[PDB]
């Protein structure tokens, strides 16, 4: 199936596969509510996407602000914010070993951030990807220890 037909009703089909809970890693989290196949479109990282030089400003603002910031790292010139137009897919975090990973579709000449999963994830599972001195919880064994 090609991108376009599967990001149709991603917004329609995201509620009922995933929410967002506590986490034992850190926060809240995204977590599944039934089973996601292999390479199935999970969830949009929805926000807008803004050149990288903006971001250490806008962080400023909204932290002197008490906004939480979210943000993800698309390479080192962009990055969506995910601070005031984001949705769920803003609670994923970061694992050493993770089941997910991004990529930036094209859809209709826009870019959207989409969350795939990289196996079968069973119901209860958290979902989580690799991001592109704080200390990872991810809890996995083989764990790079750093989120630096
Ligand atoms: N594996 C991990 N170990 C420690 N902190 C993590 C982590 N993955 C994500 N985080 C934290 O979450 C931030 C990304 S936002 C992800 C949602 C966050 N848990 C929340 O409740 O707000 C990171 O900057 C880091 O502070
Ligand atoms: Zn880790």
């Amino acid at each position: 199936l090609p991108m376009p037909m599967r990001f149709r009703h991603l917004k329609k089909t995201s509620k009922e596969a995933v929410g967002v809970y506590r986490s034992p890693i850190h926060g809240r989290g995204l977590f599944c509510k039934r089973n996601i196949d292999a390479g199935e479109m999970v969830i949009e990282y929805a926000g807008i996407v803004i050149r990288s030089i903006l971001t250490d400003k806008r962080e400023k603002y909204y932290d002197s602000k008490g906004i939480g910031c979210y943000m993800f790292r698309i390479d080192d010139s962009e990055v969506v914010d995910a601070t005031m137009h984001g949705n769920a897919a803003r609670f994923i975090n970061h694992s050493c070993e993770p089941n997910c990973y991004s990529r930036v579709i094209n859809i209709d000449g826009q870019k959207h951030i989409v969350i795939f999963a990289m196996r079968k994830i069973y119901r209860g599972e958290e979902l989580t990807y690799d991001y592109k001195k704080l200390p990872c919880n991810c809890g996995a064994k083989k764990c790079r220890k750093f989120l630096n």
